[PDB]
């Protein structure tokens, strides 16, 4: 974007031209500056802006295409006053600076405000730890330095977001004192000071000094332009049964073939079982179904659409395999090819399942026997990388394709014809090792005995269905071996074979020793370069062990290709303890299968693999929930999600929850909703981003008295906590349906006339927008003390509406609020004098014909905010009229001024009594039709007010209930505000943010441990931020190391509070490949992570009964692998286990595997705000082990 | 000085304009300030 303040430079050269002076000798005075659009420099091409000058009036313009950007005046100063720019004085002297913000520090924390300055933007060398004083470096430009103040002035402001300059009063700027004021470093660089003072609300600094700056929210750009892939690692089970058994729609369409084999021995809504319908309306026997036979081929093409046939596909078990395949890879290249592509059709399939890996090359063909099929889509093939190839199973491969690391087929579908031919021509053409992937059905089974029927030709061999026996035996025939076999409820399977490689003795190095001596002995082992005799590690003690990692990140690594691992962990203590021994039988399947990863957990021989995770947002049964809206401007994304209200079961006498039976929906609610409003012009420091929806309910107080209140926000929601001052005691009369609609228009109406305006009987005063709330509340009122009334309605079926309701009305009390003809309309039936009040929700060319439309002693009430937030010129001869301006915002009651508010109450609590509130009309909306009531909202043809209904309403008058009825909301974390929390590690770049998570969503106790303590001014920052908003943070130097230490620590949490969270994020690295690592170097790379972590679990499993949250963070390194970092993998994995085995036993449990962290492998940096959406994903999930990273273009 | 006067308004205040020359020029006045509570009033004695 073009600076605000580089707008100012152009003007400058602008009226410095005009003048025949030059910047250097022309101090100037900038006076109501205002941008009214910002400019999007591009990327290519050029922008031009021009200046125009009214020397005369000393006012400017710039303009864009003709379209104004900035305006204001600026003129020379005449005399300039050298003394204006001397620092304002000052409340503290501020002797000591013990900690200062450097520049890294500053624009960390400005880069996670949202700016993204670059280096030549970069100006404050240092500032403190307010934002008040700084130290502001000063290259030859002037576009820089002013930025440089305004990012000052908004570095020691408390809000959030993105706020940029909009509107400015005064800019006074000299340089021959800012010459005066420059001075250099101990370096050779120049340098000024600045002073930020919002008390007087200016900026100083050298000879420049901005006064009234004005900046407001700006939009985030929503194009979140991150999407972080998000997977769960789970152990999975090399042989496995029932795949699909889970499901019940293949169940169904299961049952259904079965019923139409019975009905052909004894719907047609799928490929399958329609063709069965097909042979049962014939005769099968009869023709030998000649005229289905020819009919059977025609089928064949839209036959794997079947959902039998392609569930073992759809099923996690193909990517399991895949990631089986991808692992053993000796390099981070695979080649694969598929075998009668034209009937598997499993190019759509693997391209996909395998984007996921970071670093993978693919290469793909699709061989089949014929061109003429695989010409059929070969548009739908070339946006894949997708090659193209005609090869038969029977015929050998050719040397294009020769050494083959992955052979897919899909027999199952596809004609295989002589499963002999096609299994030794494919392990021929297989590379040694390499793996073939075959997917058939078997024999012994309901579906593959019906399809087999079914057949008619021998070359599909019944689709080449045999027994599961006969397949094991065919492929021992070809010096194959099994790694991998899924069976599936409708007799599918998925075999996984691998043809052997040559190898000789491997080399057994145990890994359980405590101090990391074997460190040496794999280094020695991996340095000679002229052998393959392949390591074999073992982890049979520690089922805490981290093997996984470490081989990940070795195999990278030089001469890694040799490395295997066994690890025995079993989670369940009363399994069978293996026996991993170079006689005994299971090493000798496990050796034979020649696998990387050998893990054997609760009675089975699997690896962990990756898994994408399930997008839908997890959704809980709960009491306490309100309307949020997930994206911004999206009426479409409403919906329900859990509230902080669940919390805070014991309430001061001060306030008092309330259930909610009808809220109601004002019009700054669709304006937020809609997103042309920000949720932060609202007072109080909500800082959620969103609840900020609902002002008003009517339901019912805890004691089952019924009751209808006001609330600053939050109010649609099934519960509500608030003040007994803002609630009334709705009358028997009346009903919760239209209780719901007197509050927030009565009040505002009430404190515009009565308690601002002191209106009396007998006056005249015009009232725009009759037909809405706030309008029909002062009319009500005006009319019962007797005063006379000009209205203005948008529509005829209004004016019925007003007519109907008050007749005391005339035919000439009306005029129209789309035009400006009301003015002439008041003036006449006025005899010219005007109107008394006037209350004017109105925009500008209206607002001013209001004015006009005023008496003398007139009072005009403003309640709109369009106007007075665009800061339009309103002429003050208006004033030689005795007139009072008032302008009236509601919202101020909710921060302060308590006192004034229990006027308006008396005053609605009295009319109330006397009957002058009637309630409005309703238009009645459900709960699960929220959407539905905001765009009706929307539309803008409402009368009256529209409401939500929460819940019905009882007969009786009080029920003295519990709670309300359960509803299901969006899961979403959130944490009691009388517990402790920890997080180790605390103070570094990384858990600063988590802590400002965790208090963003109530922790009010926190403990943060760091060895050195704080230390730099951004901590310092943070921590007395924390502190000053009420939460007893405490940094402690507790090394969770040692069990000392985590006893320690969780003493001081208990003392605090009791401890609810437990999170760990100490990391120490020292990098190095494998070649100058040393066991001393892992010793201390484990220290935090691996021992602290066991500490941590030790201690919360004696003395922690009230614990919820047990999360550890990780890397990708131990998933994806990396080389130069085998200690972190170790250290890393390590944590998973114990996560996963707490979970087991029913305590929480939680690792996270990050990608690379930004704001504070081939994957980009995920920015804080992802992370901590994504973060609070995963703390619902009842998953052990996630992660989450950003894949790299 | 009236612009100046205007912005040490704190939040509910009022503003008493017994002066005659900027409303006589009627001169433009930043309606902003009325985002915070705020009455402006002429007062004119004369209308007595
Ligand atoms: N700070 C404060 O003191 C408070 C401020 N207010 C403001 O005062 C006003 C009171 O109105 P409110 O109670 O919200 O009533 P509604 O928003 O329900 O009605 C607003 C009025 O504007 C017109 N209108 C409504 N919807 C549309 C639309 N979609 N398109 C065009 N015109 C429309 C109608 O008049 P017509 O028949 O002429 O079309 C209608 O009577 C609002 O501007 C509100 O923001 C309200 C209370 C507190
Ligand atoms: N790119 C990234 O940042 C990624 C990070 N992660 C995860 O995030 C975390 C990284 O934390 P982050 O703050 O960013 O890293 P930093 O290195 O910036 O901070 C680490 C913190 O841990 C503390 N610490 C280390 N060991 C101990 C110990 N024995 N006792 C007490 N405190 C200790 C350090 O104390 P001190 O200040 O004294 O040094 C420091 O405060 C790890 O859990 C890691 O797995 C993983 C993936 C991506």
């Amino acid at each position: 974007l073009f600076p605000a303040t580089g707008y100012l430079s152009i003007v400058w050269k602008t009226l410095a031209r005009a003048l025949g002076l030059g910047v250097e000798q022309l101090p100037v005075v900038f006076e109501d500056v205002v941008l009214h659009q910002a400019t999007i420099l591009p990327k290519t091409g050029t922008v031009s802006l021009e200046v125009r000058l009214l020397e005369a009036s000393r006012a400017f313009e710039v303009s864009e295409n003709g379209n104004l950007v900035v305006s204001g005046k600026v003129y020379q100063w005449d005399d300039p006053d050298p003394r204006l720019f001397d620092h304002p004085e000052s409340p503290t002297p501020n002797p000591t600076e013990p900690l200062f913000l450097a520049q890294a520090e500053v624009y960390k924390e400005l880069r996670l405000r949202g700016y993204d300055y670059g280096p030549h933007f970069q100006g404050i060398l240092e500032a403190s730890l307010e934002g008040d004083s700084g130290r502001l470096l000063w290259k030859d430009n002037w576009v820089s330095f002013m930025d440089t103040m305004l990012q000052m002035s908004i570095l020691g402001s408390a809000k959030h977001g993105l706020y940029l300059p909009t509107r400015v009063t005064a800019i006074h700027i000299d340089p021959a004192t800012h010459r005066q004021k420059l001075y250099t470093l101990q370096d050779k660089a120049q340098v000024a000071d600045v002073v930020v003072s919002r008390w007087l609300r200016v900026t100083v600094a050298g000879g420049v000094h901005i006064s009234g700056l004005h900046t407001e929210s700006a939009p985030r750009r929503q194009q979140e332009q991150q999407v972080p892939i998000l997977e769960k690692f789970c152990f999975t089970p090399h042989t496995e049964e029932g795949c699909l058994s889970e499901r019940a729609a293949l169940q169904e369409e299961l049952q259904l073939c079965k019923g139409l084999v019975q009905a052909l021995q004894t719907p047609s809504q799928q490929e399958l079982p329609r063709l069965l319908s097909a042979a049962c309306r014939l005769q099968l026997n009869g023709n030998l179904q000649l005229e289905l036979a020819q009919v059977l081929a025609q089928e064949r093409p839209k036959l794997p659409e079947d959902p039998l046939l392609s569930g073992l596909l759809d099923s996690p078990a193909l990517k399991a395999c895949l990631d089986t395949a991808v692992e053993n890879m000796p390099s981070l290249k695979m080649k694969v090819v598929e075998v009668l592509a034209g009937h598997g059709h499993l190019y759509s399939r693997i391209p996909g399942l395998l984007s996921p890996h970071p670093l993978l090359q693919l290469s793909y063909t699709a061989t089949d026997r014929h061109p003429q099929a695989l010409e059929a889509a070969q548009a739908e093939l070339q946006q894949h990388d997708v090659a193209q190839g005609q090869w038969d199973p029977a015929d050998p491969a050719p040397s294009a394709l020769g050494s083959a690391d992955l052979l897919v087929c899909n027999c199952a579908v596809a004609a295989l014809g002589d499963p002999a031919s096609a299994l030794s021509n494919m392990v021929a053409a297989l590379r040694e090792g390499g793996f073939l992937l075959l997917h058939t059905l078997l024999r012994g089974h309901p579906l593959g005995d019906i399809v087999a029927f079914l057949t008619s030709t021998e070359p599909q061999y019944g689709q080449g269905i045999l027994s599961q026996d006969a397949w094991e035996s065919l492929f021992s025939r070809v010096s194959l071996r099994l790694v991998g076999l899924k069976k599936s409820f409708y007799g599918s399977t998925l075999f996984l074979c691998r043809r052997p490689t040559p190898q000789d003795s491997p080399i057994f190095l145990p890994v359980d020793d405590t101090s990391f001596r074997w460190v040496e002995s794999l280094k020695g082992i991996l340095a000679d370069e002229d052998s393959s005799r392949p390591v074999w590690l073992k982890a049979i003690n520690c089922a805490t062990s981290g093997v996984v990692g470490l081989v990940n990140c070795l195999r990278r690594e030089p001469g890694g290709n040799r490395l295997r691992c066994v690890l025995l962990s079993n989670l369940s203590s009363t399994s069978h303890v293996p026996e991993v021994d170079p006689g005994s039988a299971e090493l000798q399947k496990v050796l034979q299968g020649d696998l990387v990863m050998n893990v054997y957990r609760d009675g089975a021989w699997g690896a962990f693999r990756h898994f994408l995770l399930e997008e839908d947002k997890p959704e809980e049964p709960t009491a306490h929930a309100f309307v949020s809206t997930l994206t911004r401007g999206d009426l479409s994304s409403i919906r329900w999600v859990c509230s902080s209200l669940r919390h805070a079961q014991p309430t001061c006498p001060g306030a008092q929850l309330c259930t909610v039976y009808y809220a109601s929906l004002n019009f700054r609610d669709i304006m937020l909703a809609t997103g042309k409003l920000s949720p932060d012009a609202i007072p109080g420091k909500w800082t959620s981003q969103d609840s900020l929806l609902g002002m008003e309910f009517s339901g019912r107080d805890a004691s089952g008295k019924r009751v209808m209140g006001l609330v600053p926000a939050k109010g649609l929601a099934t519960s509500v906590l608030l003040s007994p001052d803002f609630l009334w005691d709705v009358p028997s009369n009346w009903t919760l349906e239209e209780a719901a609609s007197v509050p927030v228009v009565y009040s505002t109406a009430y404190y515009a006339l009565v308690v601002r305006g002191r209106v009396r009987p007998g006056e005249t005063l015009l009232i725009h927008s009759g037909s809405g709330g706030v309008g029909q509340a002062a009319i009500a009122i005006a009319l019962s003390l007797g005063c006379r009334v000009f209205t203005t309605v948008g529509s005829a079926e209004k004016r019925a509406y007003l007519q109907a309701r008050f007749p005391q009305l005339d035919s000439t009390s009306f005029a129209n609020s789309r035009d400006t003809s009301f003015e002439q309309h008041v003036l006449w039936h006025t005899g010219g004098k005007g109107v008394d009040l006037v209350l004017n929700s109105l925009a500008e060319e209206k607002l001013q014909a209001s004015v006009r439309c005023l008496a003398t002693h007139g009072r005009f009430l403003e309640i709109g905010k369009f106007d007075l937030s665009q800061n339009h010129p309103l002429g003050m001869a208006i004033f030689l009229k005795n007139v009072t301006f008032h302008g009236v915002l509601l919202d101020a009651f909710f921060n302060e001024s308590s006192a004034d508010w229990r006027e308006v109450w008396a005053l609605v609590q009295a009319g109330i009594r006397d009957g002058v509130v009637r309630p409005l009309k309703c238009t009645v909306f459900h709960g699960a039709q929220v959407e539905d009531a905001f765009r009706y909202m929307a539309q803008g043809k409402h009368i009256g007010k529209v409401v939500v209904q929460v819940l019905a309403e009882e007969p009786e008058a009080v029920l003295k209930g519990a709670k309300p009825k359960l509803m299901s909301a969006i899961s979403k974390t959130f944490c009691p505000a009388h517990k402790s929390y920890i997080i180790a590690g605390g103070l570094g770049g990384f858990g600063l943010e988590l802590a400002q998570w965790l208090i963003q969503r109530g922790v009010q106790k926190l403990v943060l441990t760091s060895r050195s303590g704080i230390r730099t001014g951004y901590q310092a920052k943070q921590v007395r931020r924390w502190r000053r908003q009420g939460v007893q943070v405490q940094v402690s130097t507790s090394n969770i190391s040692s069990l000392e230490g985590a006893r320690g620590l969780i003493a001081e949490a208990a003392q605090l509070g009791p401890v609810g969270g437990v999170f760990n994020l100490a990391v120490v690295l020292r990098d190095g490949l494998l070649e100058n690592q040393t066991p001393e170097f892992f010793q201390d790379v484990c220290k935090p992570k691996y021992s602290g972590t066991l500490n941590l679990d030790r201690v919360t499993r004696e003395a922690c009964p009230e614990l919820d949250y047990f999360v550890v963070f990780s890397s990708v390194s131990c998933g994806r692998g990396n080389a130069g970092q085998s200690n972190y993998g170790f250290a890393n994995s390590a944590m998973e286990r114990i996560c996963e085995k707490r979970r087991h036993e029913g305590l929480p449990g939680l690792a996270v595997q990050w990608g690379a962290i930004g704001d504070v492998s081939g994957t980009l940096p995920q920015r804080m705000a992802s992370c901590l959406e994504v973060l609070d994903l995963f703390l619902n999930q009842p998953h052990m082990v996630l992660s989450s990273f950003v894949l790299a273009e």
